[PDB]
Order: C-alpha cells, then structure tokens, then sequence
C-alpha cells in the first residue's frame, strides 16, 4: 500500500504549501518545485537530514514547512513498527 502513502503524503503537502505559499506572498513553484516535492513523499521520512539532500531544501524552508512534513511523519511513524531487529 505504498501508494497509498505517497498519495496521501502529496495530498497532504499540497494543501500545507498552498496555505503557507498563499499567506507567505508566494507561489507553490516558488517554495517547492514539482521535484522536490516527489522526492519529499518518496521518501516519507521525518529525519530532516536525507531531504536535507534533496534539492530545493533549506533550513528556513524546512523550518517553516518542513515543520510539518516532520510532525505528521513522525505521528504516522508511530502507528507502523516493522521488524528492524
């Protein structure tokens, strides 16, 4: 169901990057591009540092929007607990 987490995880940022693009004086190309946010739902991972490397990554971005992609990321991260032992 992996597409169901990076469907959801896409849905997700469109909305919060249009609010946080809209409100900031911006545009949603302007904040993230097409690329960075496929890499971003890609990955789906808290740990800022891995998106870190992906281009179209700041620390300001990040610690404005980022924000987010990391509190709900962590939240889900909580509900699934795979076998890594």
């Amino acid at each position: 169901q992996r597409e169901e987490m990076v469907k959801k995880c896409l849905g997700e940022l469109t909305e919060v990057c249009k609010s946080l693009g809209k409100v900031f004086g911006v545009h949603y190309f302007n904040i993230f591009n097409t690329v960075t946010l496929k890499k971003l739902a890609e990955s789906l991972s808290s740990d800022p540092e891995v998106l870190l490397q992906i281009d179209g990554v700041t620390e300001d971005k990040l610690e404005k929007y980022g924000a987010e992609v990391i509190s709900v990321l962590q939240k889900y991260s909580e509900w699934t607990s795979p076998a890594e032992d």
